[PDB]
């Protein structure tokens, strides 16, 4: 058990941030000791927003760097933060309210493949493994101290899409644990190895290069693949098949 | 692994299939062999509805015992069925169209608790244990064979709502694995033991009889909980009072 009056802030967008508060509910923290702070309702968003309408929980969707996001969290006090793809840099004084810390879902093996678009370029990269990282944040982003990593193999067969959902479910699966060790004070370790960061622009800007070889290719169209967003070009280019 | 082009079809509502086509894209099923039924929009079901409108996930809202839904399955042709809280009883002869069966999550240890309120009746008995059954469905409600069922403590804190979460949080760790079961064909084994049944309405009318013990009292205050739905009522003096 986690203890009882353990107050828990969750900031997050879409299901993770669903099933976080789902579970930490099966933990047994009580509505009022649980706030979410998101953002606007949208696509993504709305199983999260429609629950915190249904179950009267607190919540805010104000910018991270604002004075009402850190009035919500002041006013709350919460013990522990969970960041479930939020999707902004959380400034470090809001961090600081919570005496036991915090931890975010990045999905890569830290500190490999920081940053945006994680999924895509480890398919792009043609790497044989991933996984993702449970880690305390600090005040840059995905910095911060382990506490849990999983691998996760890559198939020949995934995309960018079957990648991204698959690095979800097996997420939640570890979740439950992640936070009694978040309650429990367990440090985790510094991240160690090679870095690598990459940006919000998709690659040869979503355009295959003929040059390329069939494996190149292959990657690059798989790793584009995520709907609803258009796919490669050559035209409109969603499977190798299509290729040939 | 799941064999491709295996055709799913989801009965189900709110994060449990939102989970659920989740996993399956994680599992490397194609959105076009991928088909949701589902209800109306809800305030639960907000979150599945904006996945399939944005992923263009094909779907159907008819009700279970129409034209309507019948075809919906009959032109996509379902190698399975997985019901995740589908509040409808499904025809047999839609069961019939999926040739490697289906299967329903339901929280309890079946046979006992078979119906609606399983999670309240669990602890106004004073049970100390009870479970999840991933169960194939027959023609009748909460009779078919099980595939897999997991074991969960009940807690003296415990009330409804932290059960029906900690329920949903659990089952989940078990999908992918109930899925491939389905996928290879395992028949399950039948549901053994004595059944026990409990009515469609709120037990008791949600109404503390005074003639129970202070712990049968506990129990049901424990089991009326779960927002946003009116609590246990205690009646005064003909009078309605709800309790703390
Ligand atoms: C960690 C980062 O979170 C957010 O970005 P993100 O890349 O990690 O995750 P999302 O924006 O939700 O996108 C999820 C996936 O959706 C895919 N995707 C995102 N945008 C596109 C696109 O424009 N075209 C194609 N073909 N695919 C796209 C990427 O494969 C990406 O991994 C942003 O808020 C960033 O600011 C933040 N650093
Ligand atoms: N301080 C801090 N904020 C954090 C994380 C962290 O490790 N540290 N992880 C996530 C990082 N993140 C998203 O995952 C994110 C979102 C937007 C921007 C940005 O706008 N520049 C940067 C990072 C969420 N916020
Ligand atoms: N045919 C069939 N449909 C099924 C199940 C089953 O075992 N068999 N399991 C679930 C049973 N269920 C709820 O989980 C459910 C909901 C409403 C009614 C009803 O209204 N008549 C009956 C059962 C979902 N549908
Ligand atoms: N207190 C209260 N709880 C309810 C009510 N309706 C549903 N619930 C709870 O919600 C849980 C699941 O309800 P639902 O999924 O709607 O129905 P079921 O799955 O067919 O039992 C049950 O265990 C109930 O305890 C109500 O009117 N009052």
């Amino acid at each position: 058990a986690i203890a009882p009056n353990t107050r828990v802030l969750v900031a997050g967008y879409g299901l993770p941030a669903e099933f976080c508060v789902t579970t930490l509910i099966g933990m047994g923290v009580e509505i009022d000791k649980i706030a979410v702070a998101t953002h606007r309702e949208d696509n993504r968003n709305c199983g999260l927003h429609s629950m915190l309408r249904l179950r009267n929980i607190q919540f805010t969707t104000a910018a991270a760097n604002s004075e009402e996001f850190y009035e919500f969290g002041a006013n709350f006090a919460p013990d522990m933060i969970i960041s479930m793809h939020y999707r902004s840099l959380i400034p470090g004084r809001f961090l600081k309210l919570a005496k036991k810390g915090s931890v975010n879902l990045h999905p890569s093996l830290l500190p490999a493949y920081r940053g945006t678009n994680s999924v895509a370029w480890v398919i792009i990269n043609g790497e044989s493994e991933t996984g993702f990282s449970y880690h305390r944040m600090d005040e840059n982003a995905d910095t911060g101290a382990i506490l849990l990593q999983e691998r996760i193999s890559v198939e020949e067969t995934d995309t960018a899409f079957s990648l991204f959902h698959r690095q979800i479910a097996r997420a939640m699966l570890r979740l439950e644990e992640v936070i009694l060790k978040l309650d429990q004070g367990d440090p985790g370790f510094a991240q160690l190895g090679e870095a690598s960061y990459y940006a919000r622009e998709l690659p040869f800007g979503g355009v295959i290069d003929p040059r390329w070889s069939e494996v190149q290719i292959d990657r690059f169209i798989r790793a584009m693949f995520f709907p609803p967003f258009p796919p490669a070009v050559l035209y409109y280019v969603p499977s190798i098949d299509i290729y040939r």
